[PDB]
């Protein structure tokens, strides 16, 4: 890549700024910006928080379901001090693809919503002044890349989304944004991986930076003092009596990353890493060579108001639920997220599934290349956080093709190559898969709905028929790897109440998850339950959706269905 | 004050940082913490997010109804190019109360969870190294602090909120927090008044530095355009053919404040204003010389999870929502709001009651004086140069028909007035025991703010009728007081849970809260003198739990995710 993923820090050698807060916006449907000068300043804008999506603040159909281009707009003092620096502007995200320029002049582009925009504006930053950053964004969903749709165009040229996945497309800048200054020879790029040697460990490590000058690794532990210290931009660490990170147990080192010269430091680079090794042997996943069974849910960047927009409090509020679920597991349904989820996983010790947005799929040539970088830069941003532990490639696209198999051969190995670890890749597969990709995987997780889609309600017992038949078709095959669960579940309003139970009902909730787990118990291969979804979320609106997917076992407020008990009592 | 109160900015003379996001926290339920050095780092903390409220994240009751001292600590790094500034911890506020630690050291405390807090850390601050705030926090209630009400002891130690007000005691960091670098020289408060001559404007001015360095104010229109420009710490911008500040049609100007070396700038302060006037005429209330009536709601800061954490996201939310209604005002029940409210309502031309948290008052009234009166002045130096802030409300449903009452507030009015620059209209909300032949305080009140729920507390439901007759009753007693006062109805509503639908209407339905509504504004449109209504509440929010409160207080108009319940619409027709 041809800048950093590393999260901001700010020290001697690299300062931070937070742009957050209310920027200034304007809708472009007649796609008039940029032949109107609107990268130097944008003429009729209204208040726009950042981070959020723009979609619900509003109170008017046509703006919540806006879909083209908008613009967004802020200016920020930067510190006399930062002249001589490597000058950056880093989104958490751009959602789905945008233009960034700074002091009218364009300064790079990025497709793809979930992951970091790096923009270098050294050259035309003016320090000790007000800058300016304009921002062309586009929500537009397409067959070329991630996550697929279409946009639909209304007789009067209004612009629709129509997306191909069950989430609704949210946009704008959803998460955090900075300015930032790094020396002239940075840290651009570090990869550790761990093996674990009795008692002890070695944390093997490559650096890249922006220069030639020697490097020098520390590492220090949860309490500050040096552990390991070594020369080089590859090399190993040896730690003695390793406190290894743990599941729900976490403990975390930190590197240090020096950059010198003979007359010091030029740069510093810090990140808390957990010593862990993951593993799959025969069926069993294994972390730290001891098999870990997989309890949790999919999740969505989803909440009140804000959309996807980040907040810590989300965050907070979500894993006290996770921790009191007695969970160990969450996979990032259907996209990357905001990197303060990795690092809070990392310190409570939760396991993490890292999901590419490839959802909606099937031009193809072009799709391809998508999928390869957004997965290349998913890795190279997150596979440094001890939670993630496996890649998701893919969440239920069609596999029973020659042709499929080429295109997932391609991502799986473009996912290698760029995992210094090379630990365990997935990808999500739906029933119509019937039991030549998944012996990509390196475990298979299997999203499945007997009970809901298939043989729902005065079916059910129909349906756990039909879902035993599938799974001794599994069992037969003999494939001797673990599956995991990553979706099941039954839309659900909470105080809906039947007894009888009916779909739709609390008490069907709850019977359905009872009866999907005789099944997985049933099966010595099972090796992880998520369950979808954590909470209820937005969707786009239809005959189907009544206000977003209620699958939730937490309604969206975040508040516990009677299912929740069934979790935490069954996990515990 | 001892300090600036003004929004910190970024420019070549200041600095600034934010401090907001994961802090270390922990409950001190035994307050050993400052016996146990605590305020060096906390031992066992938990990740608590800034800003917040801290109970709503929490899965045990314990945790959510704490109740006494809990700490938060973070770390940050300061540019070695702040030395020797004048280094500030900046709280937009500490709820309750608290002690701010920096590396170590003690550094100031603070009474009162709505306002600013600010501490000097010039001579702890390390400039080009990592620092560290510790802050110890309590958020006890009691009869000598705002909002006022009691603590009490469970059997085994542990304590418990008991507030004489209905909201829940939310508490913690709950707004944002910056550290920030001023010259040693530097802008430490302003004042600007208004007068209006035909077509031009006059924006008096009144500047207060920390030092003696020749001052300059230049007055900028919305294009960045210089109108005006004159010397000195007390002067007079001459602005021809001014735009006016506009009810629901803002404009703004930004002023300019440098203090000069010769030949040089030793700071520079900047800040969005608006020309307008607001007086009290006869039962009128003239903005720009023209009668406005106000037409809104009393809100709360209060959102799912957050508590009154702060999130630009609310704002923007709430006013799309507020203009959707035709709405013109709102008032800050009951405490000042986060800085943000106001700036935004600025820019949206919205009209603002700022009232201080002087609720739950009905030999501890002397300290009880003292903190209402340290509270008004905070306020007023904070929000003073707000077009938006037209009204100060000083007291929400306090005791006033007694001798002792009157002599209290007529020191709380004293203070407010000799604070506000533009002496612009103060008034308080009454409760209906403030009898119009028993109350003492209003002569004091520039216009009347009353609170009344004749159709819910007062002949509710079947006596609805009865209810009229006795709101029309105490009504036809106010106008033969004959007062020459514009009365403003701050509170009127009905618990009203979405989804309950009864015909025909029930207390708690829809439909009633509908009824209601119709009810309240054929005897307000009796009177000539009622000239504003503001309905309670914007939106359904947290109280203390018991029996009259079912997930909070649902008189909202809006559900407290934000959406609409029948009667918002009721509303928005009228108001249009
Ligand atoms: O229909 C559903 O609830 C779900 O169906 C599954 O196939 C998808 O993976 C998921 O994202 C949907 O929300
Ligand atoms: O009972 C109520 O709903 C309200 O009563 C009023 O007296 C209070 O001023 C207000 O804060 C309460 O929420």
């Amino acid at each position: 890549l041809e800048y950093s993923e590393l999260y901001p820090i700010q020290n001697e050698y690299r300062m931070m700024q937070s742009l957050d807060g209310m920027w200034k916006f304007q809708f472009d449907p007649e796609e008039i910006g940029k032949k109107s000068g609107w990268e130097n300043g944008l003429p009729a804008p209204v208040s726009m928080p950042v981070p959020s999506s723009f979609a619900d603040f509003f109170t008017d159909h046509k703006e919540r379901d806006y879909c083209g281009d908008f613009w967004y707009e802020t200016e920020f003092y930067l510190p006399a001090e930062w002249r001589n620096k490597k000058i950056w502007l880093r989104f958490g995200s751009i959602t789905h693809r945008g233009t960034v320029y700074c002091n009218g002049m364009e300064i790079t582009s990025h497709e793809g919503g979930f992951l970091p925009v790096l923009a270098d504006i050294s050259t035309v930053a003016k320090p000790g002044q007000v800058n300016q950053v304009v921002v062309k964004i586009n929500n537009e969903l397409n067959e070329t890349s991630l996550p697929c749709g279409a946009t639909k165009i209304l007789n009067n040229g209004r612009k629709l989304a129509k997306p191909y996945f069950d989430f609704f497309n949210y946009s704008g800048l959803q998460r955090s944004v900075w300015v930032i200054a790094l020396p002239e020879e940075s840290v651009k790029d570090y990869s550790v991986d761990y093996e674990l040697c009795g008692t002890d460990a070695l944390v093997k490590y490559e650096v890249v930076t922006t220069g030639e000058h020697p490097v020098i690794v520390r590492l220090l532990d949860a309490e500050g003092e040096l552990v390991a210290e070594t020369e080089g931009k590859e090399g190993i660490l040896q730690v003695a009596n390793a406190r290894l990170w743990e599941v729900r147990n976490a403990y975390l080192y930190q590197i240090v990353i020096l950059i010198t010269d003979g007359n010091g430091v030029l740069d510093e680079y810090r990140e808390k890493i957990g010593i862990r090794t993951v593993r799959i042997e025969g069926t069993k996943i294994l972390l730290n060579d001891r098999p870990v069974y997989l309890k949790g849910f999919g999740k969505h960047e989803d909440f009140p108001i804000l959309g996807r927009g980040f907040h810590w409090g989300i965050v907070k509020r979500d894993f006290e639920c996770l921790k009191w679920t007695n969970a160990n597991c969450f996979r990032t349904s259907h996209y990357p997220y905001a990197e303060e989820w990795y690092q809070f996983a990392d310190e409570e010790g939760f396991l993490i599934i890292d999901e590419v947005p490839a959802v909606g799929m099937m031009t193809v040539p072009e799709l391809l290349k998508s999928h390869i970088a957004d997965t290349e830069e998913m890795i190279t941003r997150d596979k440094n956080h001890p939670s993630v532990i496996a890649w998701s490639l893919f969440n239920e696209p069609e596999t029973i093709t020659d042709y499929a198999y080429e295109y997932f051969k391609e991502v799986f190995a473009a996912a290698e190559t760029y995992d210094f670890q090379s630990r365990p890749m997935t990808g999500a597969f739906e029933k119509n898969s019937k039991p030549k990709c998944y012996p990509l995987c390196d475990f298979i997780c299997l999203n499945r709905y007997y009970g809901w889609y298939i043989s729902g309600g005065p079916e059910i017992e129909e349906a756990e028929e039909l879902f035993r038949d599938e799974m001794d078709r599994w069992k037969a095959k003999e494939l001797n790897v673990p599956f995991v669960f990553t979706e099941f579940g039954t839309d659900t309003m909470a105080g809906l109440h039947k007894l009888p139970s009916i779909m739709w009902s609390e008490e069907y909730q709850k019977e359905y998850l009872e009866m999907n787990f005789r099944v997985f118990d049933s099966y010595e291969f099972v090796q992880g339950e998520l369950a979808w979804n954590f909470a209820d979320f937005q969707t786009t609106e239809g005959i189907m959706r009544v206000d977003g997917n209620h699958k939730g076992v937490f309604t969206r407020d975040r508040q516990p269905k009677a299912a929740a008990v069934v979790f935490k009592d069954r996990w515990e």
